[PDB]
């Protein structure tokens, strides 16, 4: 590895937001002097993307290289931003191409720990075998899905997936299913998507939605496979 | 081109307690030779939202199956989907998609809107916001180059508005490139805030999609709205 990549100061904000610091490391550790461009970039529930830089005036500035690295970059996370999961990602474009990431997650509003949620309907999705790639020739990766009604009456839920992924695709994984699910039972499965030969290579965002109909809450869990 | 990819909508419009939308899917197989190809319809909305277009009312058990097409020949189909009250008010993409087994992707892509007037600026409650790719720049070179974009975020309302603004480049590999860093301004009655904004992509950056993605806040009632615009990498 050409360049080696973050750890936050905290992890968990109220659903009042506040301030997270974090310490950014970018190393050489090659034969060689190493060119290249970094930046601190967070996403969050809700389509959220934005950079951790805030200005006071006018962004007029350009990406800039460095060459080689130990900073502390800080950001606010406002009350009015989704309550949710969030990753902190310090992203390394090398002269050459190769890129580099460090992530690293932090909650608001919701407890760090505990499963995400929809007002004690809880969600817990999981890539069953850690399956992070496949070959360009193609594999398949297995998802649980458990969803656990811990209420006192019934939860009338909504439930698919995508892979989000290269070339703007929006591919289905799970169609939309409607459940009625009784206090105390779950809805159970093992999902998997073939992620086909034709596929192209690149990231994919496996994205599982669940709705309470009822309340109109949705959470997400987002989970990433990149095909070689 | 090996496929030829058509959709159309039979309606683009539907209020805030959500609808039913009915669309026409057409895939031609325009050259020489028979052609197996992969489809699907899926959709993306605001705050996040991706769904397919498939419901079912017992358990999702299938997989992606191939379709075929021969010499000249054509396929025609007709899906519908709901789009419930829940989710959110602004602008929608349906996208037809077709993987043909060389690895060729085609798409076809028609928009509506929900508890939003087509053919009106985005807006948060009479402040307007209009972000465009200045040049219609939709792709650059593999050794780079720069796409400016202009931005004019004009207060229509009889008080001032407080806005919180920014940009980033979701691209492949999963980078977020920044593109404007988070900027706070006080807009008067009347006035607008205009800028132009570029983004350089160096040559180092990976050839694919960026969707350029612009926000904008009002800081006071906590409203946030988006622009997306693409540009492609080669
Ligand atoms: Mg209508």
């Amino acid at each position: 590895p050409v360049i080696e990549a973050l750890s936050l100061n905290q992890n968990q904000l109220a659903s009042n937001g506040g301030y997270i610091s974090s310490q950014l490391g970018i190393r050489n550790e090659s034969c060689e002097t190493v060119k290249f461009k970094y930046w601190l970039s967070i996403k969050g529930p809700e389509g959220i993307y934005f950079p951790a830089k805030a200005v006071v005036g006018v962004d007029t500035a350009q990406q800039e290289s460095d060459a080689l690295l130990n900073v502390t970059r800080g950001f606010w996370v406002p009350e009015y931003m989704a309550d949710g999961k969030y990753t902190v990602s310090l992203q390394v474009v090398a002269e050459n191409g190769k890129v580099f990431k460090a992530n690293q997650e932090f909650v608001k509003g919701v407890d760090l720990n505990s499963l995400p949620e929809l007002n004690g309907l809880t969600i817990d999705i999981k890539n069953q075998f850690g399956i992070n790639s496949v070959e360009s020739t193609g594999g398949f990766v297995p998802f649980t899905v458990d969803l656990n009604n811990g209420r006192e009456g019934e939860a009338n839920v909504e439930f698919w997936m995508t892979a989000v992924g290269p070339d703007g695709l929006i591919i289905p994984v799970n169609a939309r299913e409607k459940w009625v699910i009784a206090s105390g039972d779950t809805y159970s499965k093992v999902r998997g998507i073939n992620f086909d030969k034709s596929y192209p290579a690149g990231e994919y965002t496996i994205n599982a939605q669940v709705v309470d109909i009822v309340s109109g809450e949705r959470v997400e869990q987002s989970m990433t496979v990149v095909k070689k």
